[PDB]
């Protein structure tokens, strides 16, 4: 197997990075225009093409979109949580499984895991201290205005939700975010959000969205020291980063260092940044 695509090289957004131990190897599935495609690495410096994760079929319910893929293993199997829309349909995250963790993906069923009602993306997958999985997802600010992050529980087989959503917080209160205008609208992003669970149980969360100073993506952070999902959380006051990259996740490497993945910057020429990084007084 020849790794001759270098890391620097990579155009895409979004960046999750699944570190599998059965193949030990490190896989990246990204959107590449109404298809997900996953490129594997031994070392995160150079990839190779492993061709298409998932192509759907005529009778998906999500035609659209294809954004932001994340990857997880999941009691011995692999689930893309993946955000489509349809005509007709909400925007939602919908959640497919594979044997493997280079795909192929086949919907676990078919429709969003996010409420129906509700347009919804970056669905994704944390798993407590007592291995339940919980799903956390943005509704979107076109249609909040103040964007949205919402945890819920998710059934062992993560077929369905258990219970309602449970609103974390709205954007604006990060004293970091500044407000947008798209779309015919002025609101506050939600992007991205991924929970981190610290050894002593106190839990941190990424997110995105864009700074109030200059405009810029960003990844912030909240902390819940609470150790509850639902939390309070208490965002911190600075943004991690300042070359206008986000949606970022974490992960520990095959050496057990902490790294971060996000792209940057926002806009013509967004590549994966994948770096260590640390915490410090509870917190990144
Ligand atoms: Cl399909
Ligand atoms: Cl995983
Ligand atoms: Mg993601
Ligand atoms: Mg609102």
């Amino acid at each position: 197997e020849s790794f001759t695509i270098p890391v620097s090289s990579l155009r895409l957004r979004d960046p999750f990075i699944l570190v599998d131990k059965k193949t030990s190897m490190y896989y990246l599935h990204f959107n590449n225009n109404l298809k997900i495609r996953v490129y594997k690495s031994k070392d995160l410096s150079t990839w190779k093409d492993e061709g298409y994760s998932f192509i759907a079929k005529s009778d998906f319910w999500g035609q659209q979109d294809f954004w932001a893929p994340d990857v997880y293993e999941y009691e011995g199997r692999y689930y893309l949580f993946t955000t489509f829309s349809n005509a007709g349909v909400k925007r939602g995250t919908s959640i497919l499984v594979s044997d493997s963790p280079k795909g192929p993906f086949t919907p676990l069923v078919n429709k969003a895991i996010t409420p129906s009602g509700w347009m919804c993306l970056d669905g994704s997958l944390y798993i407590d201290k007592e291995g339940n999985p919980w799903l956390l997802f943005c509704r979107e600010w076109l249609e909040t205005i103040d964007g949205e992050i919402y945890a819920q529980r998710l059934a062992k087989d993560l077929k369905t939700t258990e219970g309602d959503p449970y609103l974390l917080f709205k954007a604006s209160e990060a004293p970091w975010v500044g407000s947008i205008t798209s779309s015919g609208v002025t609101g506050n992003v939600t992007d991205a959000p991924f929970i981190y669970r610290l050894d002593d149980g106190k839990l941190i969360m990424l997110w995105s969205s864009f700074r109030k100073t200059d405009g810029k993506y960003a990844i912030g952070q909240a902390v819940s020291a609470s150790g509850n999902v639902l939390g309070p959380w208490v965002q911190e006051p600075e943004t991690l980063n300042s070359d206008d990259g986000g949606h970022a996740m974490v992960f520990k490497d095959l050496k057990g260092r902490l790294m971060i993945s996000y792209h940057a910057p926002n806009s013509q020429t967004e590549h994966p940044v994948i770096t260590p990084i640390y915490i410090k007084d509870g917190k990144f």
